[PDB]
């Protein structure tokens, strides 16, 4: 049992802000990408809480940015389809009937720090491998949460380079490309 009660332990001081905490479990051998019964991992749970300390420490200890919320129960916001990603702020009581669900399931780290608007944390989830493309179960990219302002620019900036590294380790390789190529399918 141990192991798993080192997991849990981790998800508890995560989810408490005890980075001293978070830092010895992680030597122990907590699984750092371990999921509470509400669903989120510990580095969701530090972006909820904007704690962008605890997320780098997480980081560095090998967790996976990428990994989804588990969190299943679906909502309805109103008296079907999946709310917009502004009426879904907008349900999280944030700044700014037919698609009337809301899920939190897939949402990423990213997702919530994008949501809390937390330029800090979003940026250590980029540096540190996030996709900022990866979409949650009701179809939203972190960009679809951002305010204007610096999150966003970050995460254009992001989604461009994200996109070309991509591209660049999905290429083919090829000797020659003569120009006339580029007139034939």
């Amino acid at each position: 049992a141990a192991a798993s009660n080192k997991d849990a332990a981790l998800l508890e001081a995560a989810r408490a802000n005890n980075m001293q905490e978070v830092s010895r479990l992680l030597s122990e051998g907590a699984d750092v990408n371990a999921k509470h019964r509400l669903g989120w991992t510990a580095l969701m749970v530090a972006a909820i809480n904007r704690n962008n300390s605890v997320v780098q420490v997480l980081l560095a200890a090998g967790a996976d940015p990428n990994l989804g919320d588990d969190f299943s129960s679906v909502y309805k916001t109103a008296k079907n389809q999946w709310t917009s990603a502004l009426e879904f702020r907008r349900w999280l009581g944030l700044p700014a009937r037919l698609n009337n669900r809301a899920s939190f399931k897939g949402c990423t780290a990213l997702h919530y720090a994008v949501l809390a608007d937390d330029y800090r944390t979003v940026k250590e989830l980029l540096d540190g491998g996030a996709n900022p493309l990866q979409r949650n179960e009701m179809g939203h990219t972190p960009l679809d949460y951002a305010r204007e302002g610096e999150v966003m620019k970050l995460l254009r900036t992001s989604e461009a380079k994200y996109q070309e590294k991509q591209r660049k380790r999905e290429a083919e390789e090829r000797r020659r490309f003569p120009l006339e190529q580029r007139l034939k399918e």
